[PDB]
């Protein structure tokens, strides 16, 4: 069931913003690890005396990395005279965020028809305001409300490249890396209590619940066309194996973004390319399932994947799960930074063709049981 | 003249420690950019609930990257029960350092015969104590005094791998990168006033001045065998071209480490390898000199480098300077992080064979004039 209850017109995920201590080093690491090209910048070289922001792109996926400069560089500015390109930025907020949580996502940004109306309707329906609508160069409107923890949901709307005040990156600095990643499929939050978090977010967005003891309960909120997908997890306590959600909440100092799932147009190429780079600056992957897991894929998805395609999943450590409508290929990185908090998921979905409908195949919750079963089976 | 006036027995540069917001991302970026292998770790996986520290090595060069965890993880600890592997570490100090200065060097570490005696003699001769001598696992002693700004000079001495409590890195995570870098040649500080900084450091070390308007005055302090080399720069004001030392001091919020010069055993291979990676996660280099600079190298070093070797310098943008005793090949990166503060120099020295004596060929001060001359000549 999809009641299509969005309280304002939502388009697609627009970008994800990381708050960093040093944006340059995080962005360069991510660029090489994920195959994303440097596309835009806002920093001292573009007249921004407040923050350094670097944009990476792969297809429609946009990762923004932002860090504060010394406040002394902008001490004479006021908000009417700011040189910041992102008007919601605040030195103290950014330093406090990073000290509390470490490297992680500050903003989940969605493009909407009218960011001012989205903000007004959201706050009228219970959203906690974070940054009011600001019109940039009479061209783009940006507004922010609290999502969970210190993560904001950022609304962006365009009258008619990223944001005014950003400059396209010099091509010599813009190597055309591409490992096949094409868009953000979903963005997942960890919270102490799922119920109140769902009520709050669904309350101000009108997002509906998307149709679905390893230590979590989860639910998924979705926009009208189910292209914006926001799962939320809570821990399940006293499970004998400590909940990874609870570990997250401890090391993160509370609620925050758990993972970003990045859709690939060719998950086999993406994983070949990422795994080649894991130990030379890129990202590591979680330990692969035992071969019994792939010996059990024939009965589960033998009508979707050939033996060769299943063997290629086994070579790359890719997990497979299935809906009543489609099939999901997925794999998970180790944490992106020092803390056992945020990580990345690479996914590709097969089925649900009409274009492909959002969430085809689900989110892989079936792989909690199937991976445990494979592990005990391989114990043999 | 070398009075050999060291007040305690100094051996060699031991390591350089960067204080970071996220040690993982900086270390992975540096590993790929410089060709350094992951050699040791101290972090949650080794029982350290205080800080994440990752060691990169290339030859004898040791780069350590450290970031603080949430203080909550270690809130019940006291110094007698600490799980930190580096006892001088302090969450507040590290966060304050990084907020003030951004990514940069906290510790210049030299190996000495006896870190306790080096500390005592240093403080008796005016050194400002930073961290008292602490014996780690009855095997290694570490102590710290202030060098300049918030940079410390760290003394390390060994009774008889890096530090107790560090673990050798799993080989799968230890890709054997190597672009030819072999050791730290010198470490350079920027200060507002050169005179008082030289008097202070030479005062407590016994280091002697090493025998030598672009906006700086500098002098070099050296140990008895001139293998530990610590240049210090001050700005020259009112120069019509703003002093890069003054720009540093502004963006860094005061004195700090300006550059690390890394000796390569094959500077041509090192630069080929680093430049291949500049736009795919590595380091960028300063804009190369005009061809008139290389058209003028024949008269300057035509008896040291062949035409082909000069042409190879031109291909890679390498600078050349000359002493009365030897010749220096050098090149400079763009700043390592967001702020126009710290950068890296790659160098190789030719001549002064006895082993090669320290500082052979100087520090390239001749290239201020010669690069400007080449630029006006190429204006033509
Ligand atoms: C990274 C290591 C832990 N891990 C271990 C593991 O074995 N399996 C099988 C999964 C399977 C699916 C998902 C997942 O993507 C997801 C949910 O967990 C809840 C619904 C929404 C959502 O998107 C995750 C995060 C993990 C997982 O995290
Ligand atoms: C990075 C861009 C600025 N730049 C521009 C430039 O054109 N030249 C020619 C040099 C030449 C030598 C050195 C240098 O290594 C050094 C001293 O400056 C003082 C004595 C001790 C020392 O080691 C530096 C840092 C630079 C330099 O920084
Ligand atoms: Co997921
Ligand atoms: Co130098």
């Amino acid at each position: 069931k999809n009641p299509k209850s969005d309280k304002f017109k939502v388009k697609r995920f627009h970008h994800i913003e990381f708050w960093c201590g040093d944006a340059t080093n995080v962005a360069r690491r991510f660029s090489w690890g994920l195959g994303m090209r440097f596309s835009a910048k806002s920093d001292l070289s573009t007249g921004n005396m407040v923050h350094a922001s670097y944009l990476l792109t792969s297809g429609d996926l946009r990762f923004l990395f932002t860090a504060p400069y010394s406040p002394s560089l902008s001490a004479g500015e006021i908000k009417p005279t700011t040189t910041a390109s992102i008007p919601s930025f605040d030195h103290g907020s950014c330093r406090s965020f990073f000290s509390s949580h470490g490297l992680g996502v500050r903003a989940v940004a969605i493009e909407v028809e009218d960011a001012e109306s989205a903000f007004s309707i959201s706050v009228a329906n219970g959203a906690i305001p974070s940054s009011p609508p600001i019109v940039l160069n009479e061209a783009v409107t940006i507004a922010e409300v609290k999502l969970y923890g210190d993560v904001v949901l950022r609304y962006v709307s365009y009258k008619a490249e990223f944001l005014p005040g950003f400059e396209r990156v010099e091509d010599a600095s813009s190597f055309p890396l591409d490992y096949g990643i094409r868009r953000l499929d979903h963005a997942v939050g960890n919270v102490p209590e799922l119920g109140p978090a769902l009520t709050y977010v669904a309350g101000f967005t009108g997002f509906h619940q998307f149709a679905e003891e390893s230590g979590l309960n989860s639910a998924v909120l979705a926009s009208n066309d189910e292209m914006v997908l926001l799962p939320i997890n809570e821990p399940v306590h006293g499970t004998k194996r400590k909940s990874q959600i609870q570990t997250y909440l401890e090391h993160n100092e509370g609620a925050g973004l758990q993972h970003l799932a990045l859709m690939s147009e060719d998950i086999f190429r993406t994983l070949r390319e990422m795994r080649k780079r894991s130990s030379i600056g890129g990202f590591d992957f979680m330990p692969s399932p035992p071969p019994t897991y792939y010996q059990n894929l024939k009965k589960r998805v033998g009508d979707v994947l050939s033996d060769d395609q299943i063997k290629e999943c086994e070579e790359l450590g890719i997990l497979v799960d299935r809906d009543d409508q489609g099939t999901l290929l997925q794999i998970f990185t180790k944490p992106l930074g020092d803390r056992p908090t945020i990580f990345i998921e690479i996914i590709q979905r097969v089925g649900c063709m009409m274009y492909q409908s959002g969430g085809c195949g689900g989110f892989g919750k079936g792989n909690f049981s199937e991976l445990f079963k494979s592990i005990e089976e391989y114990e043999k």
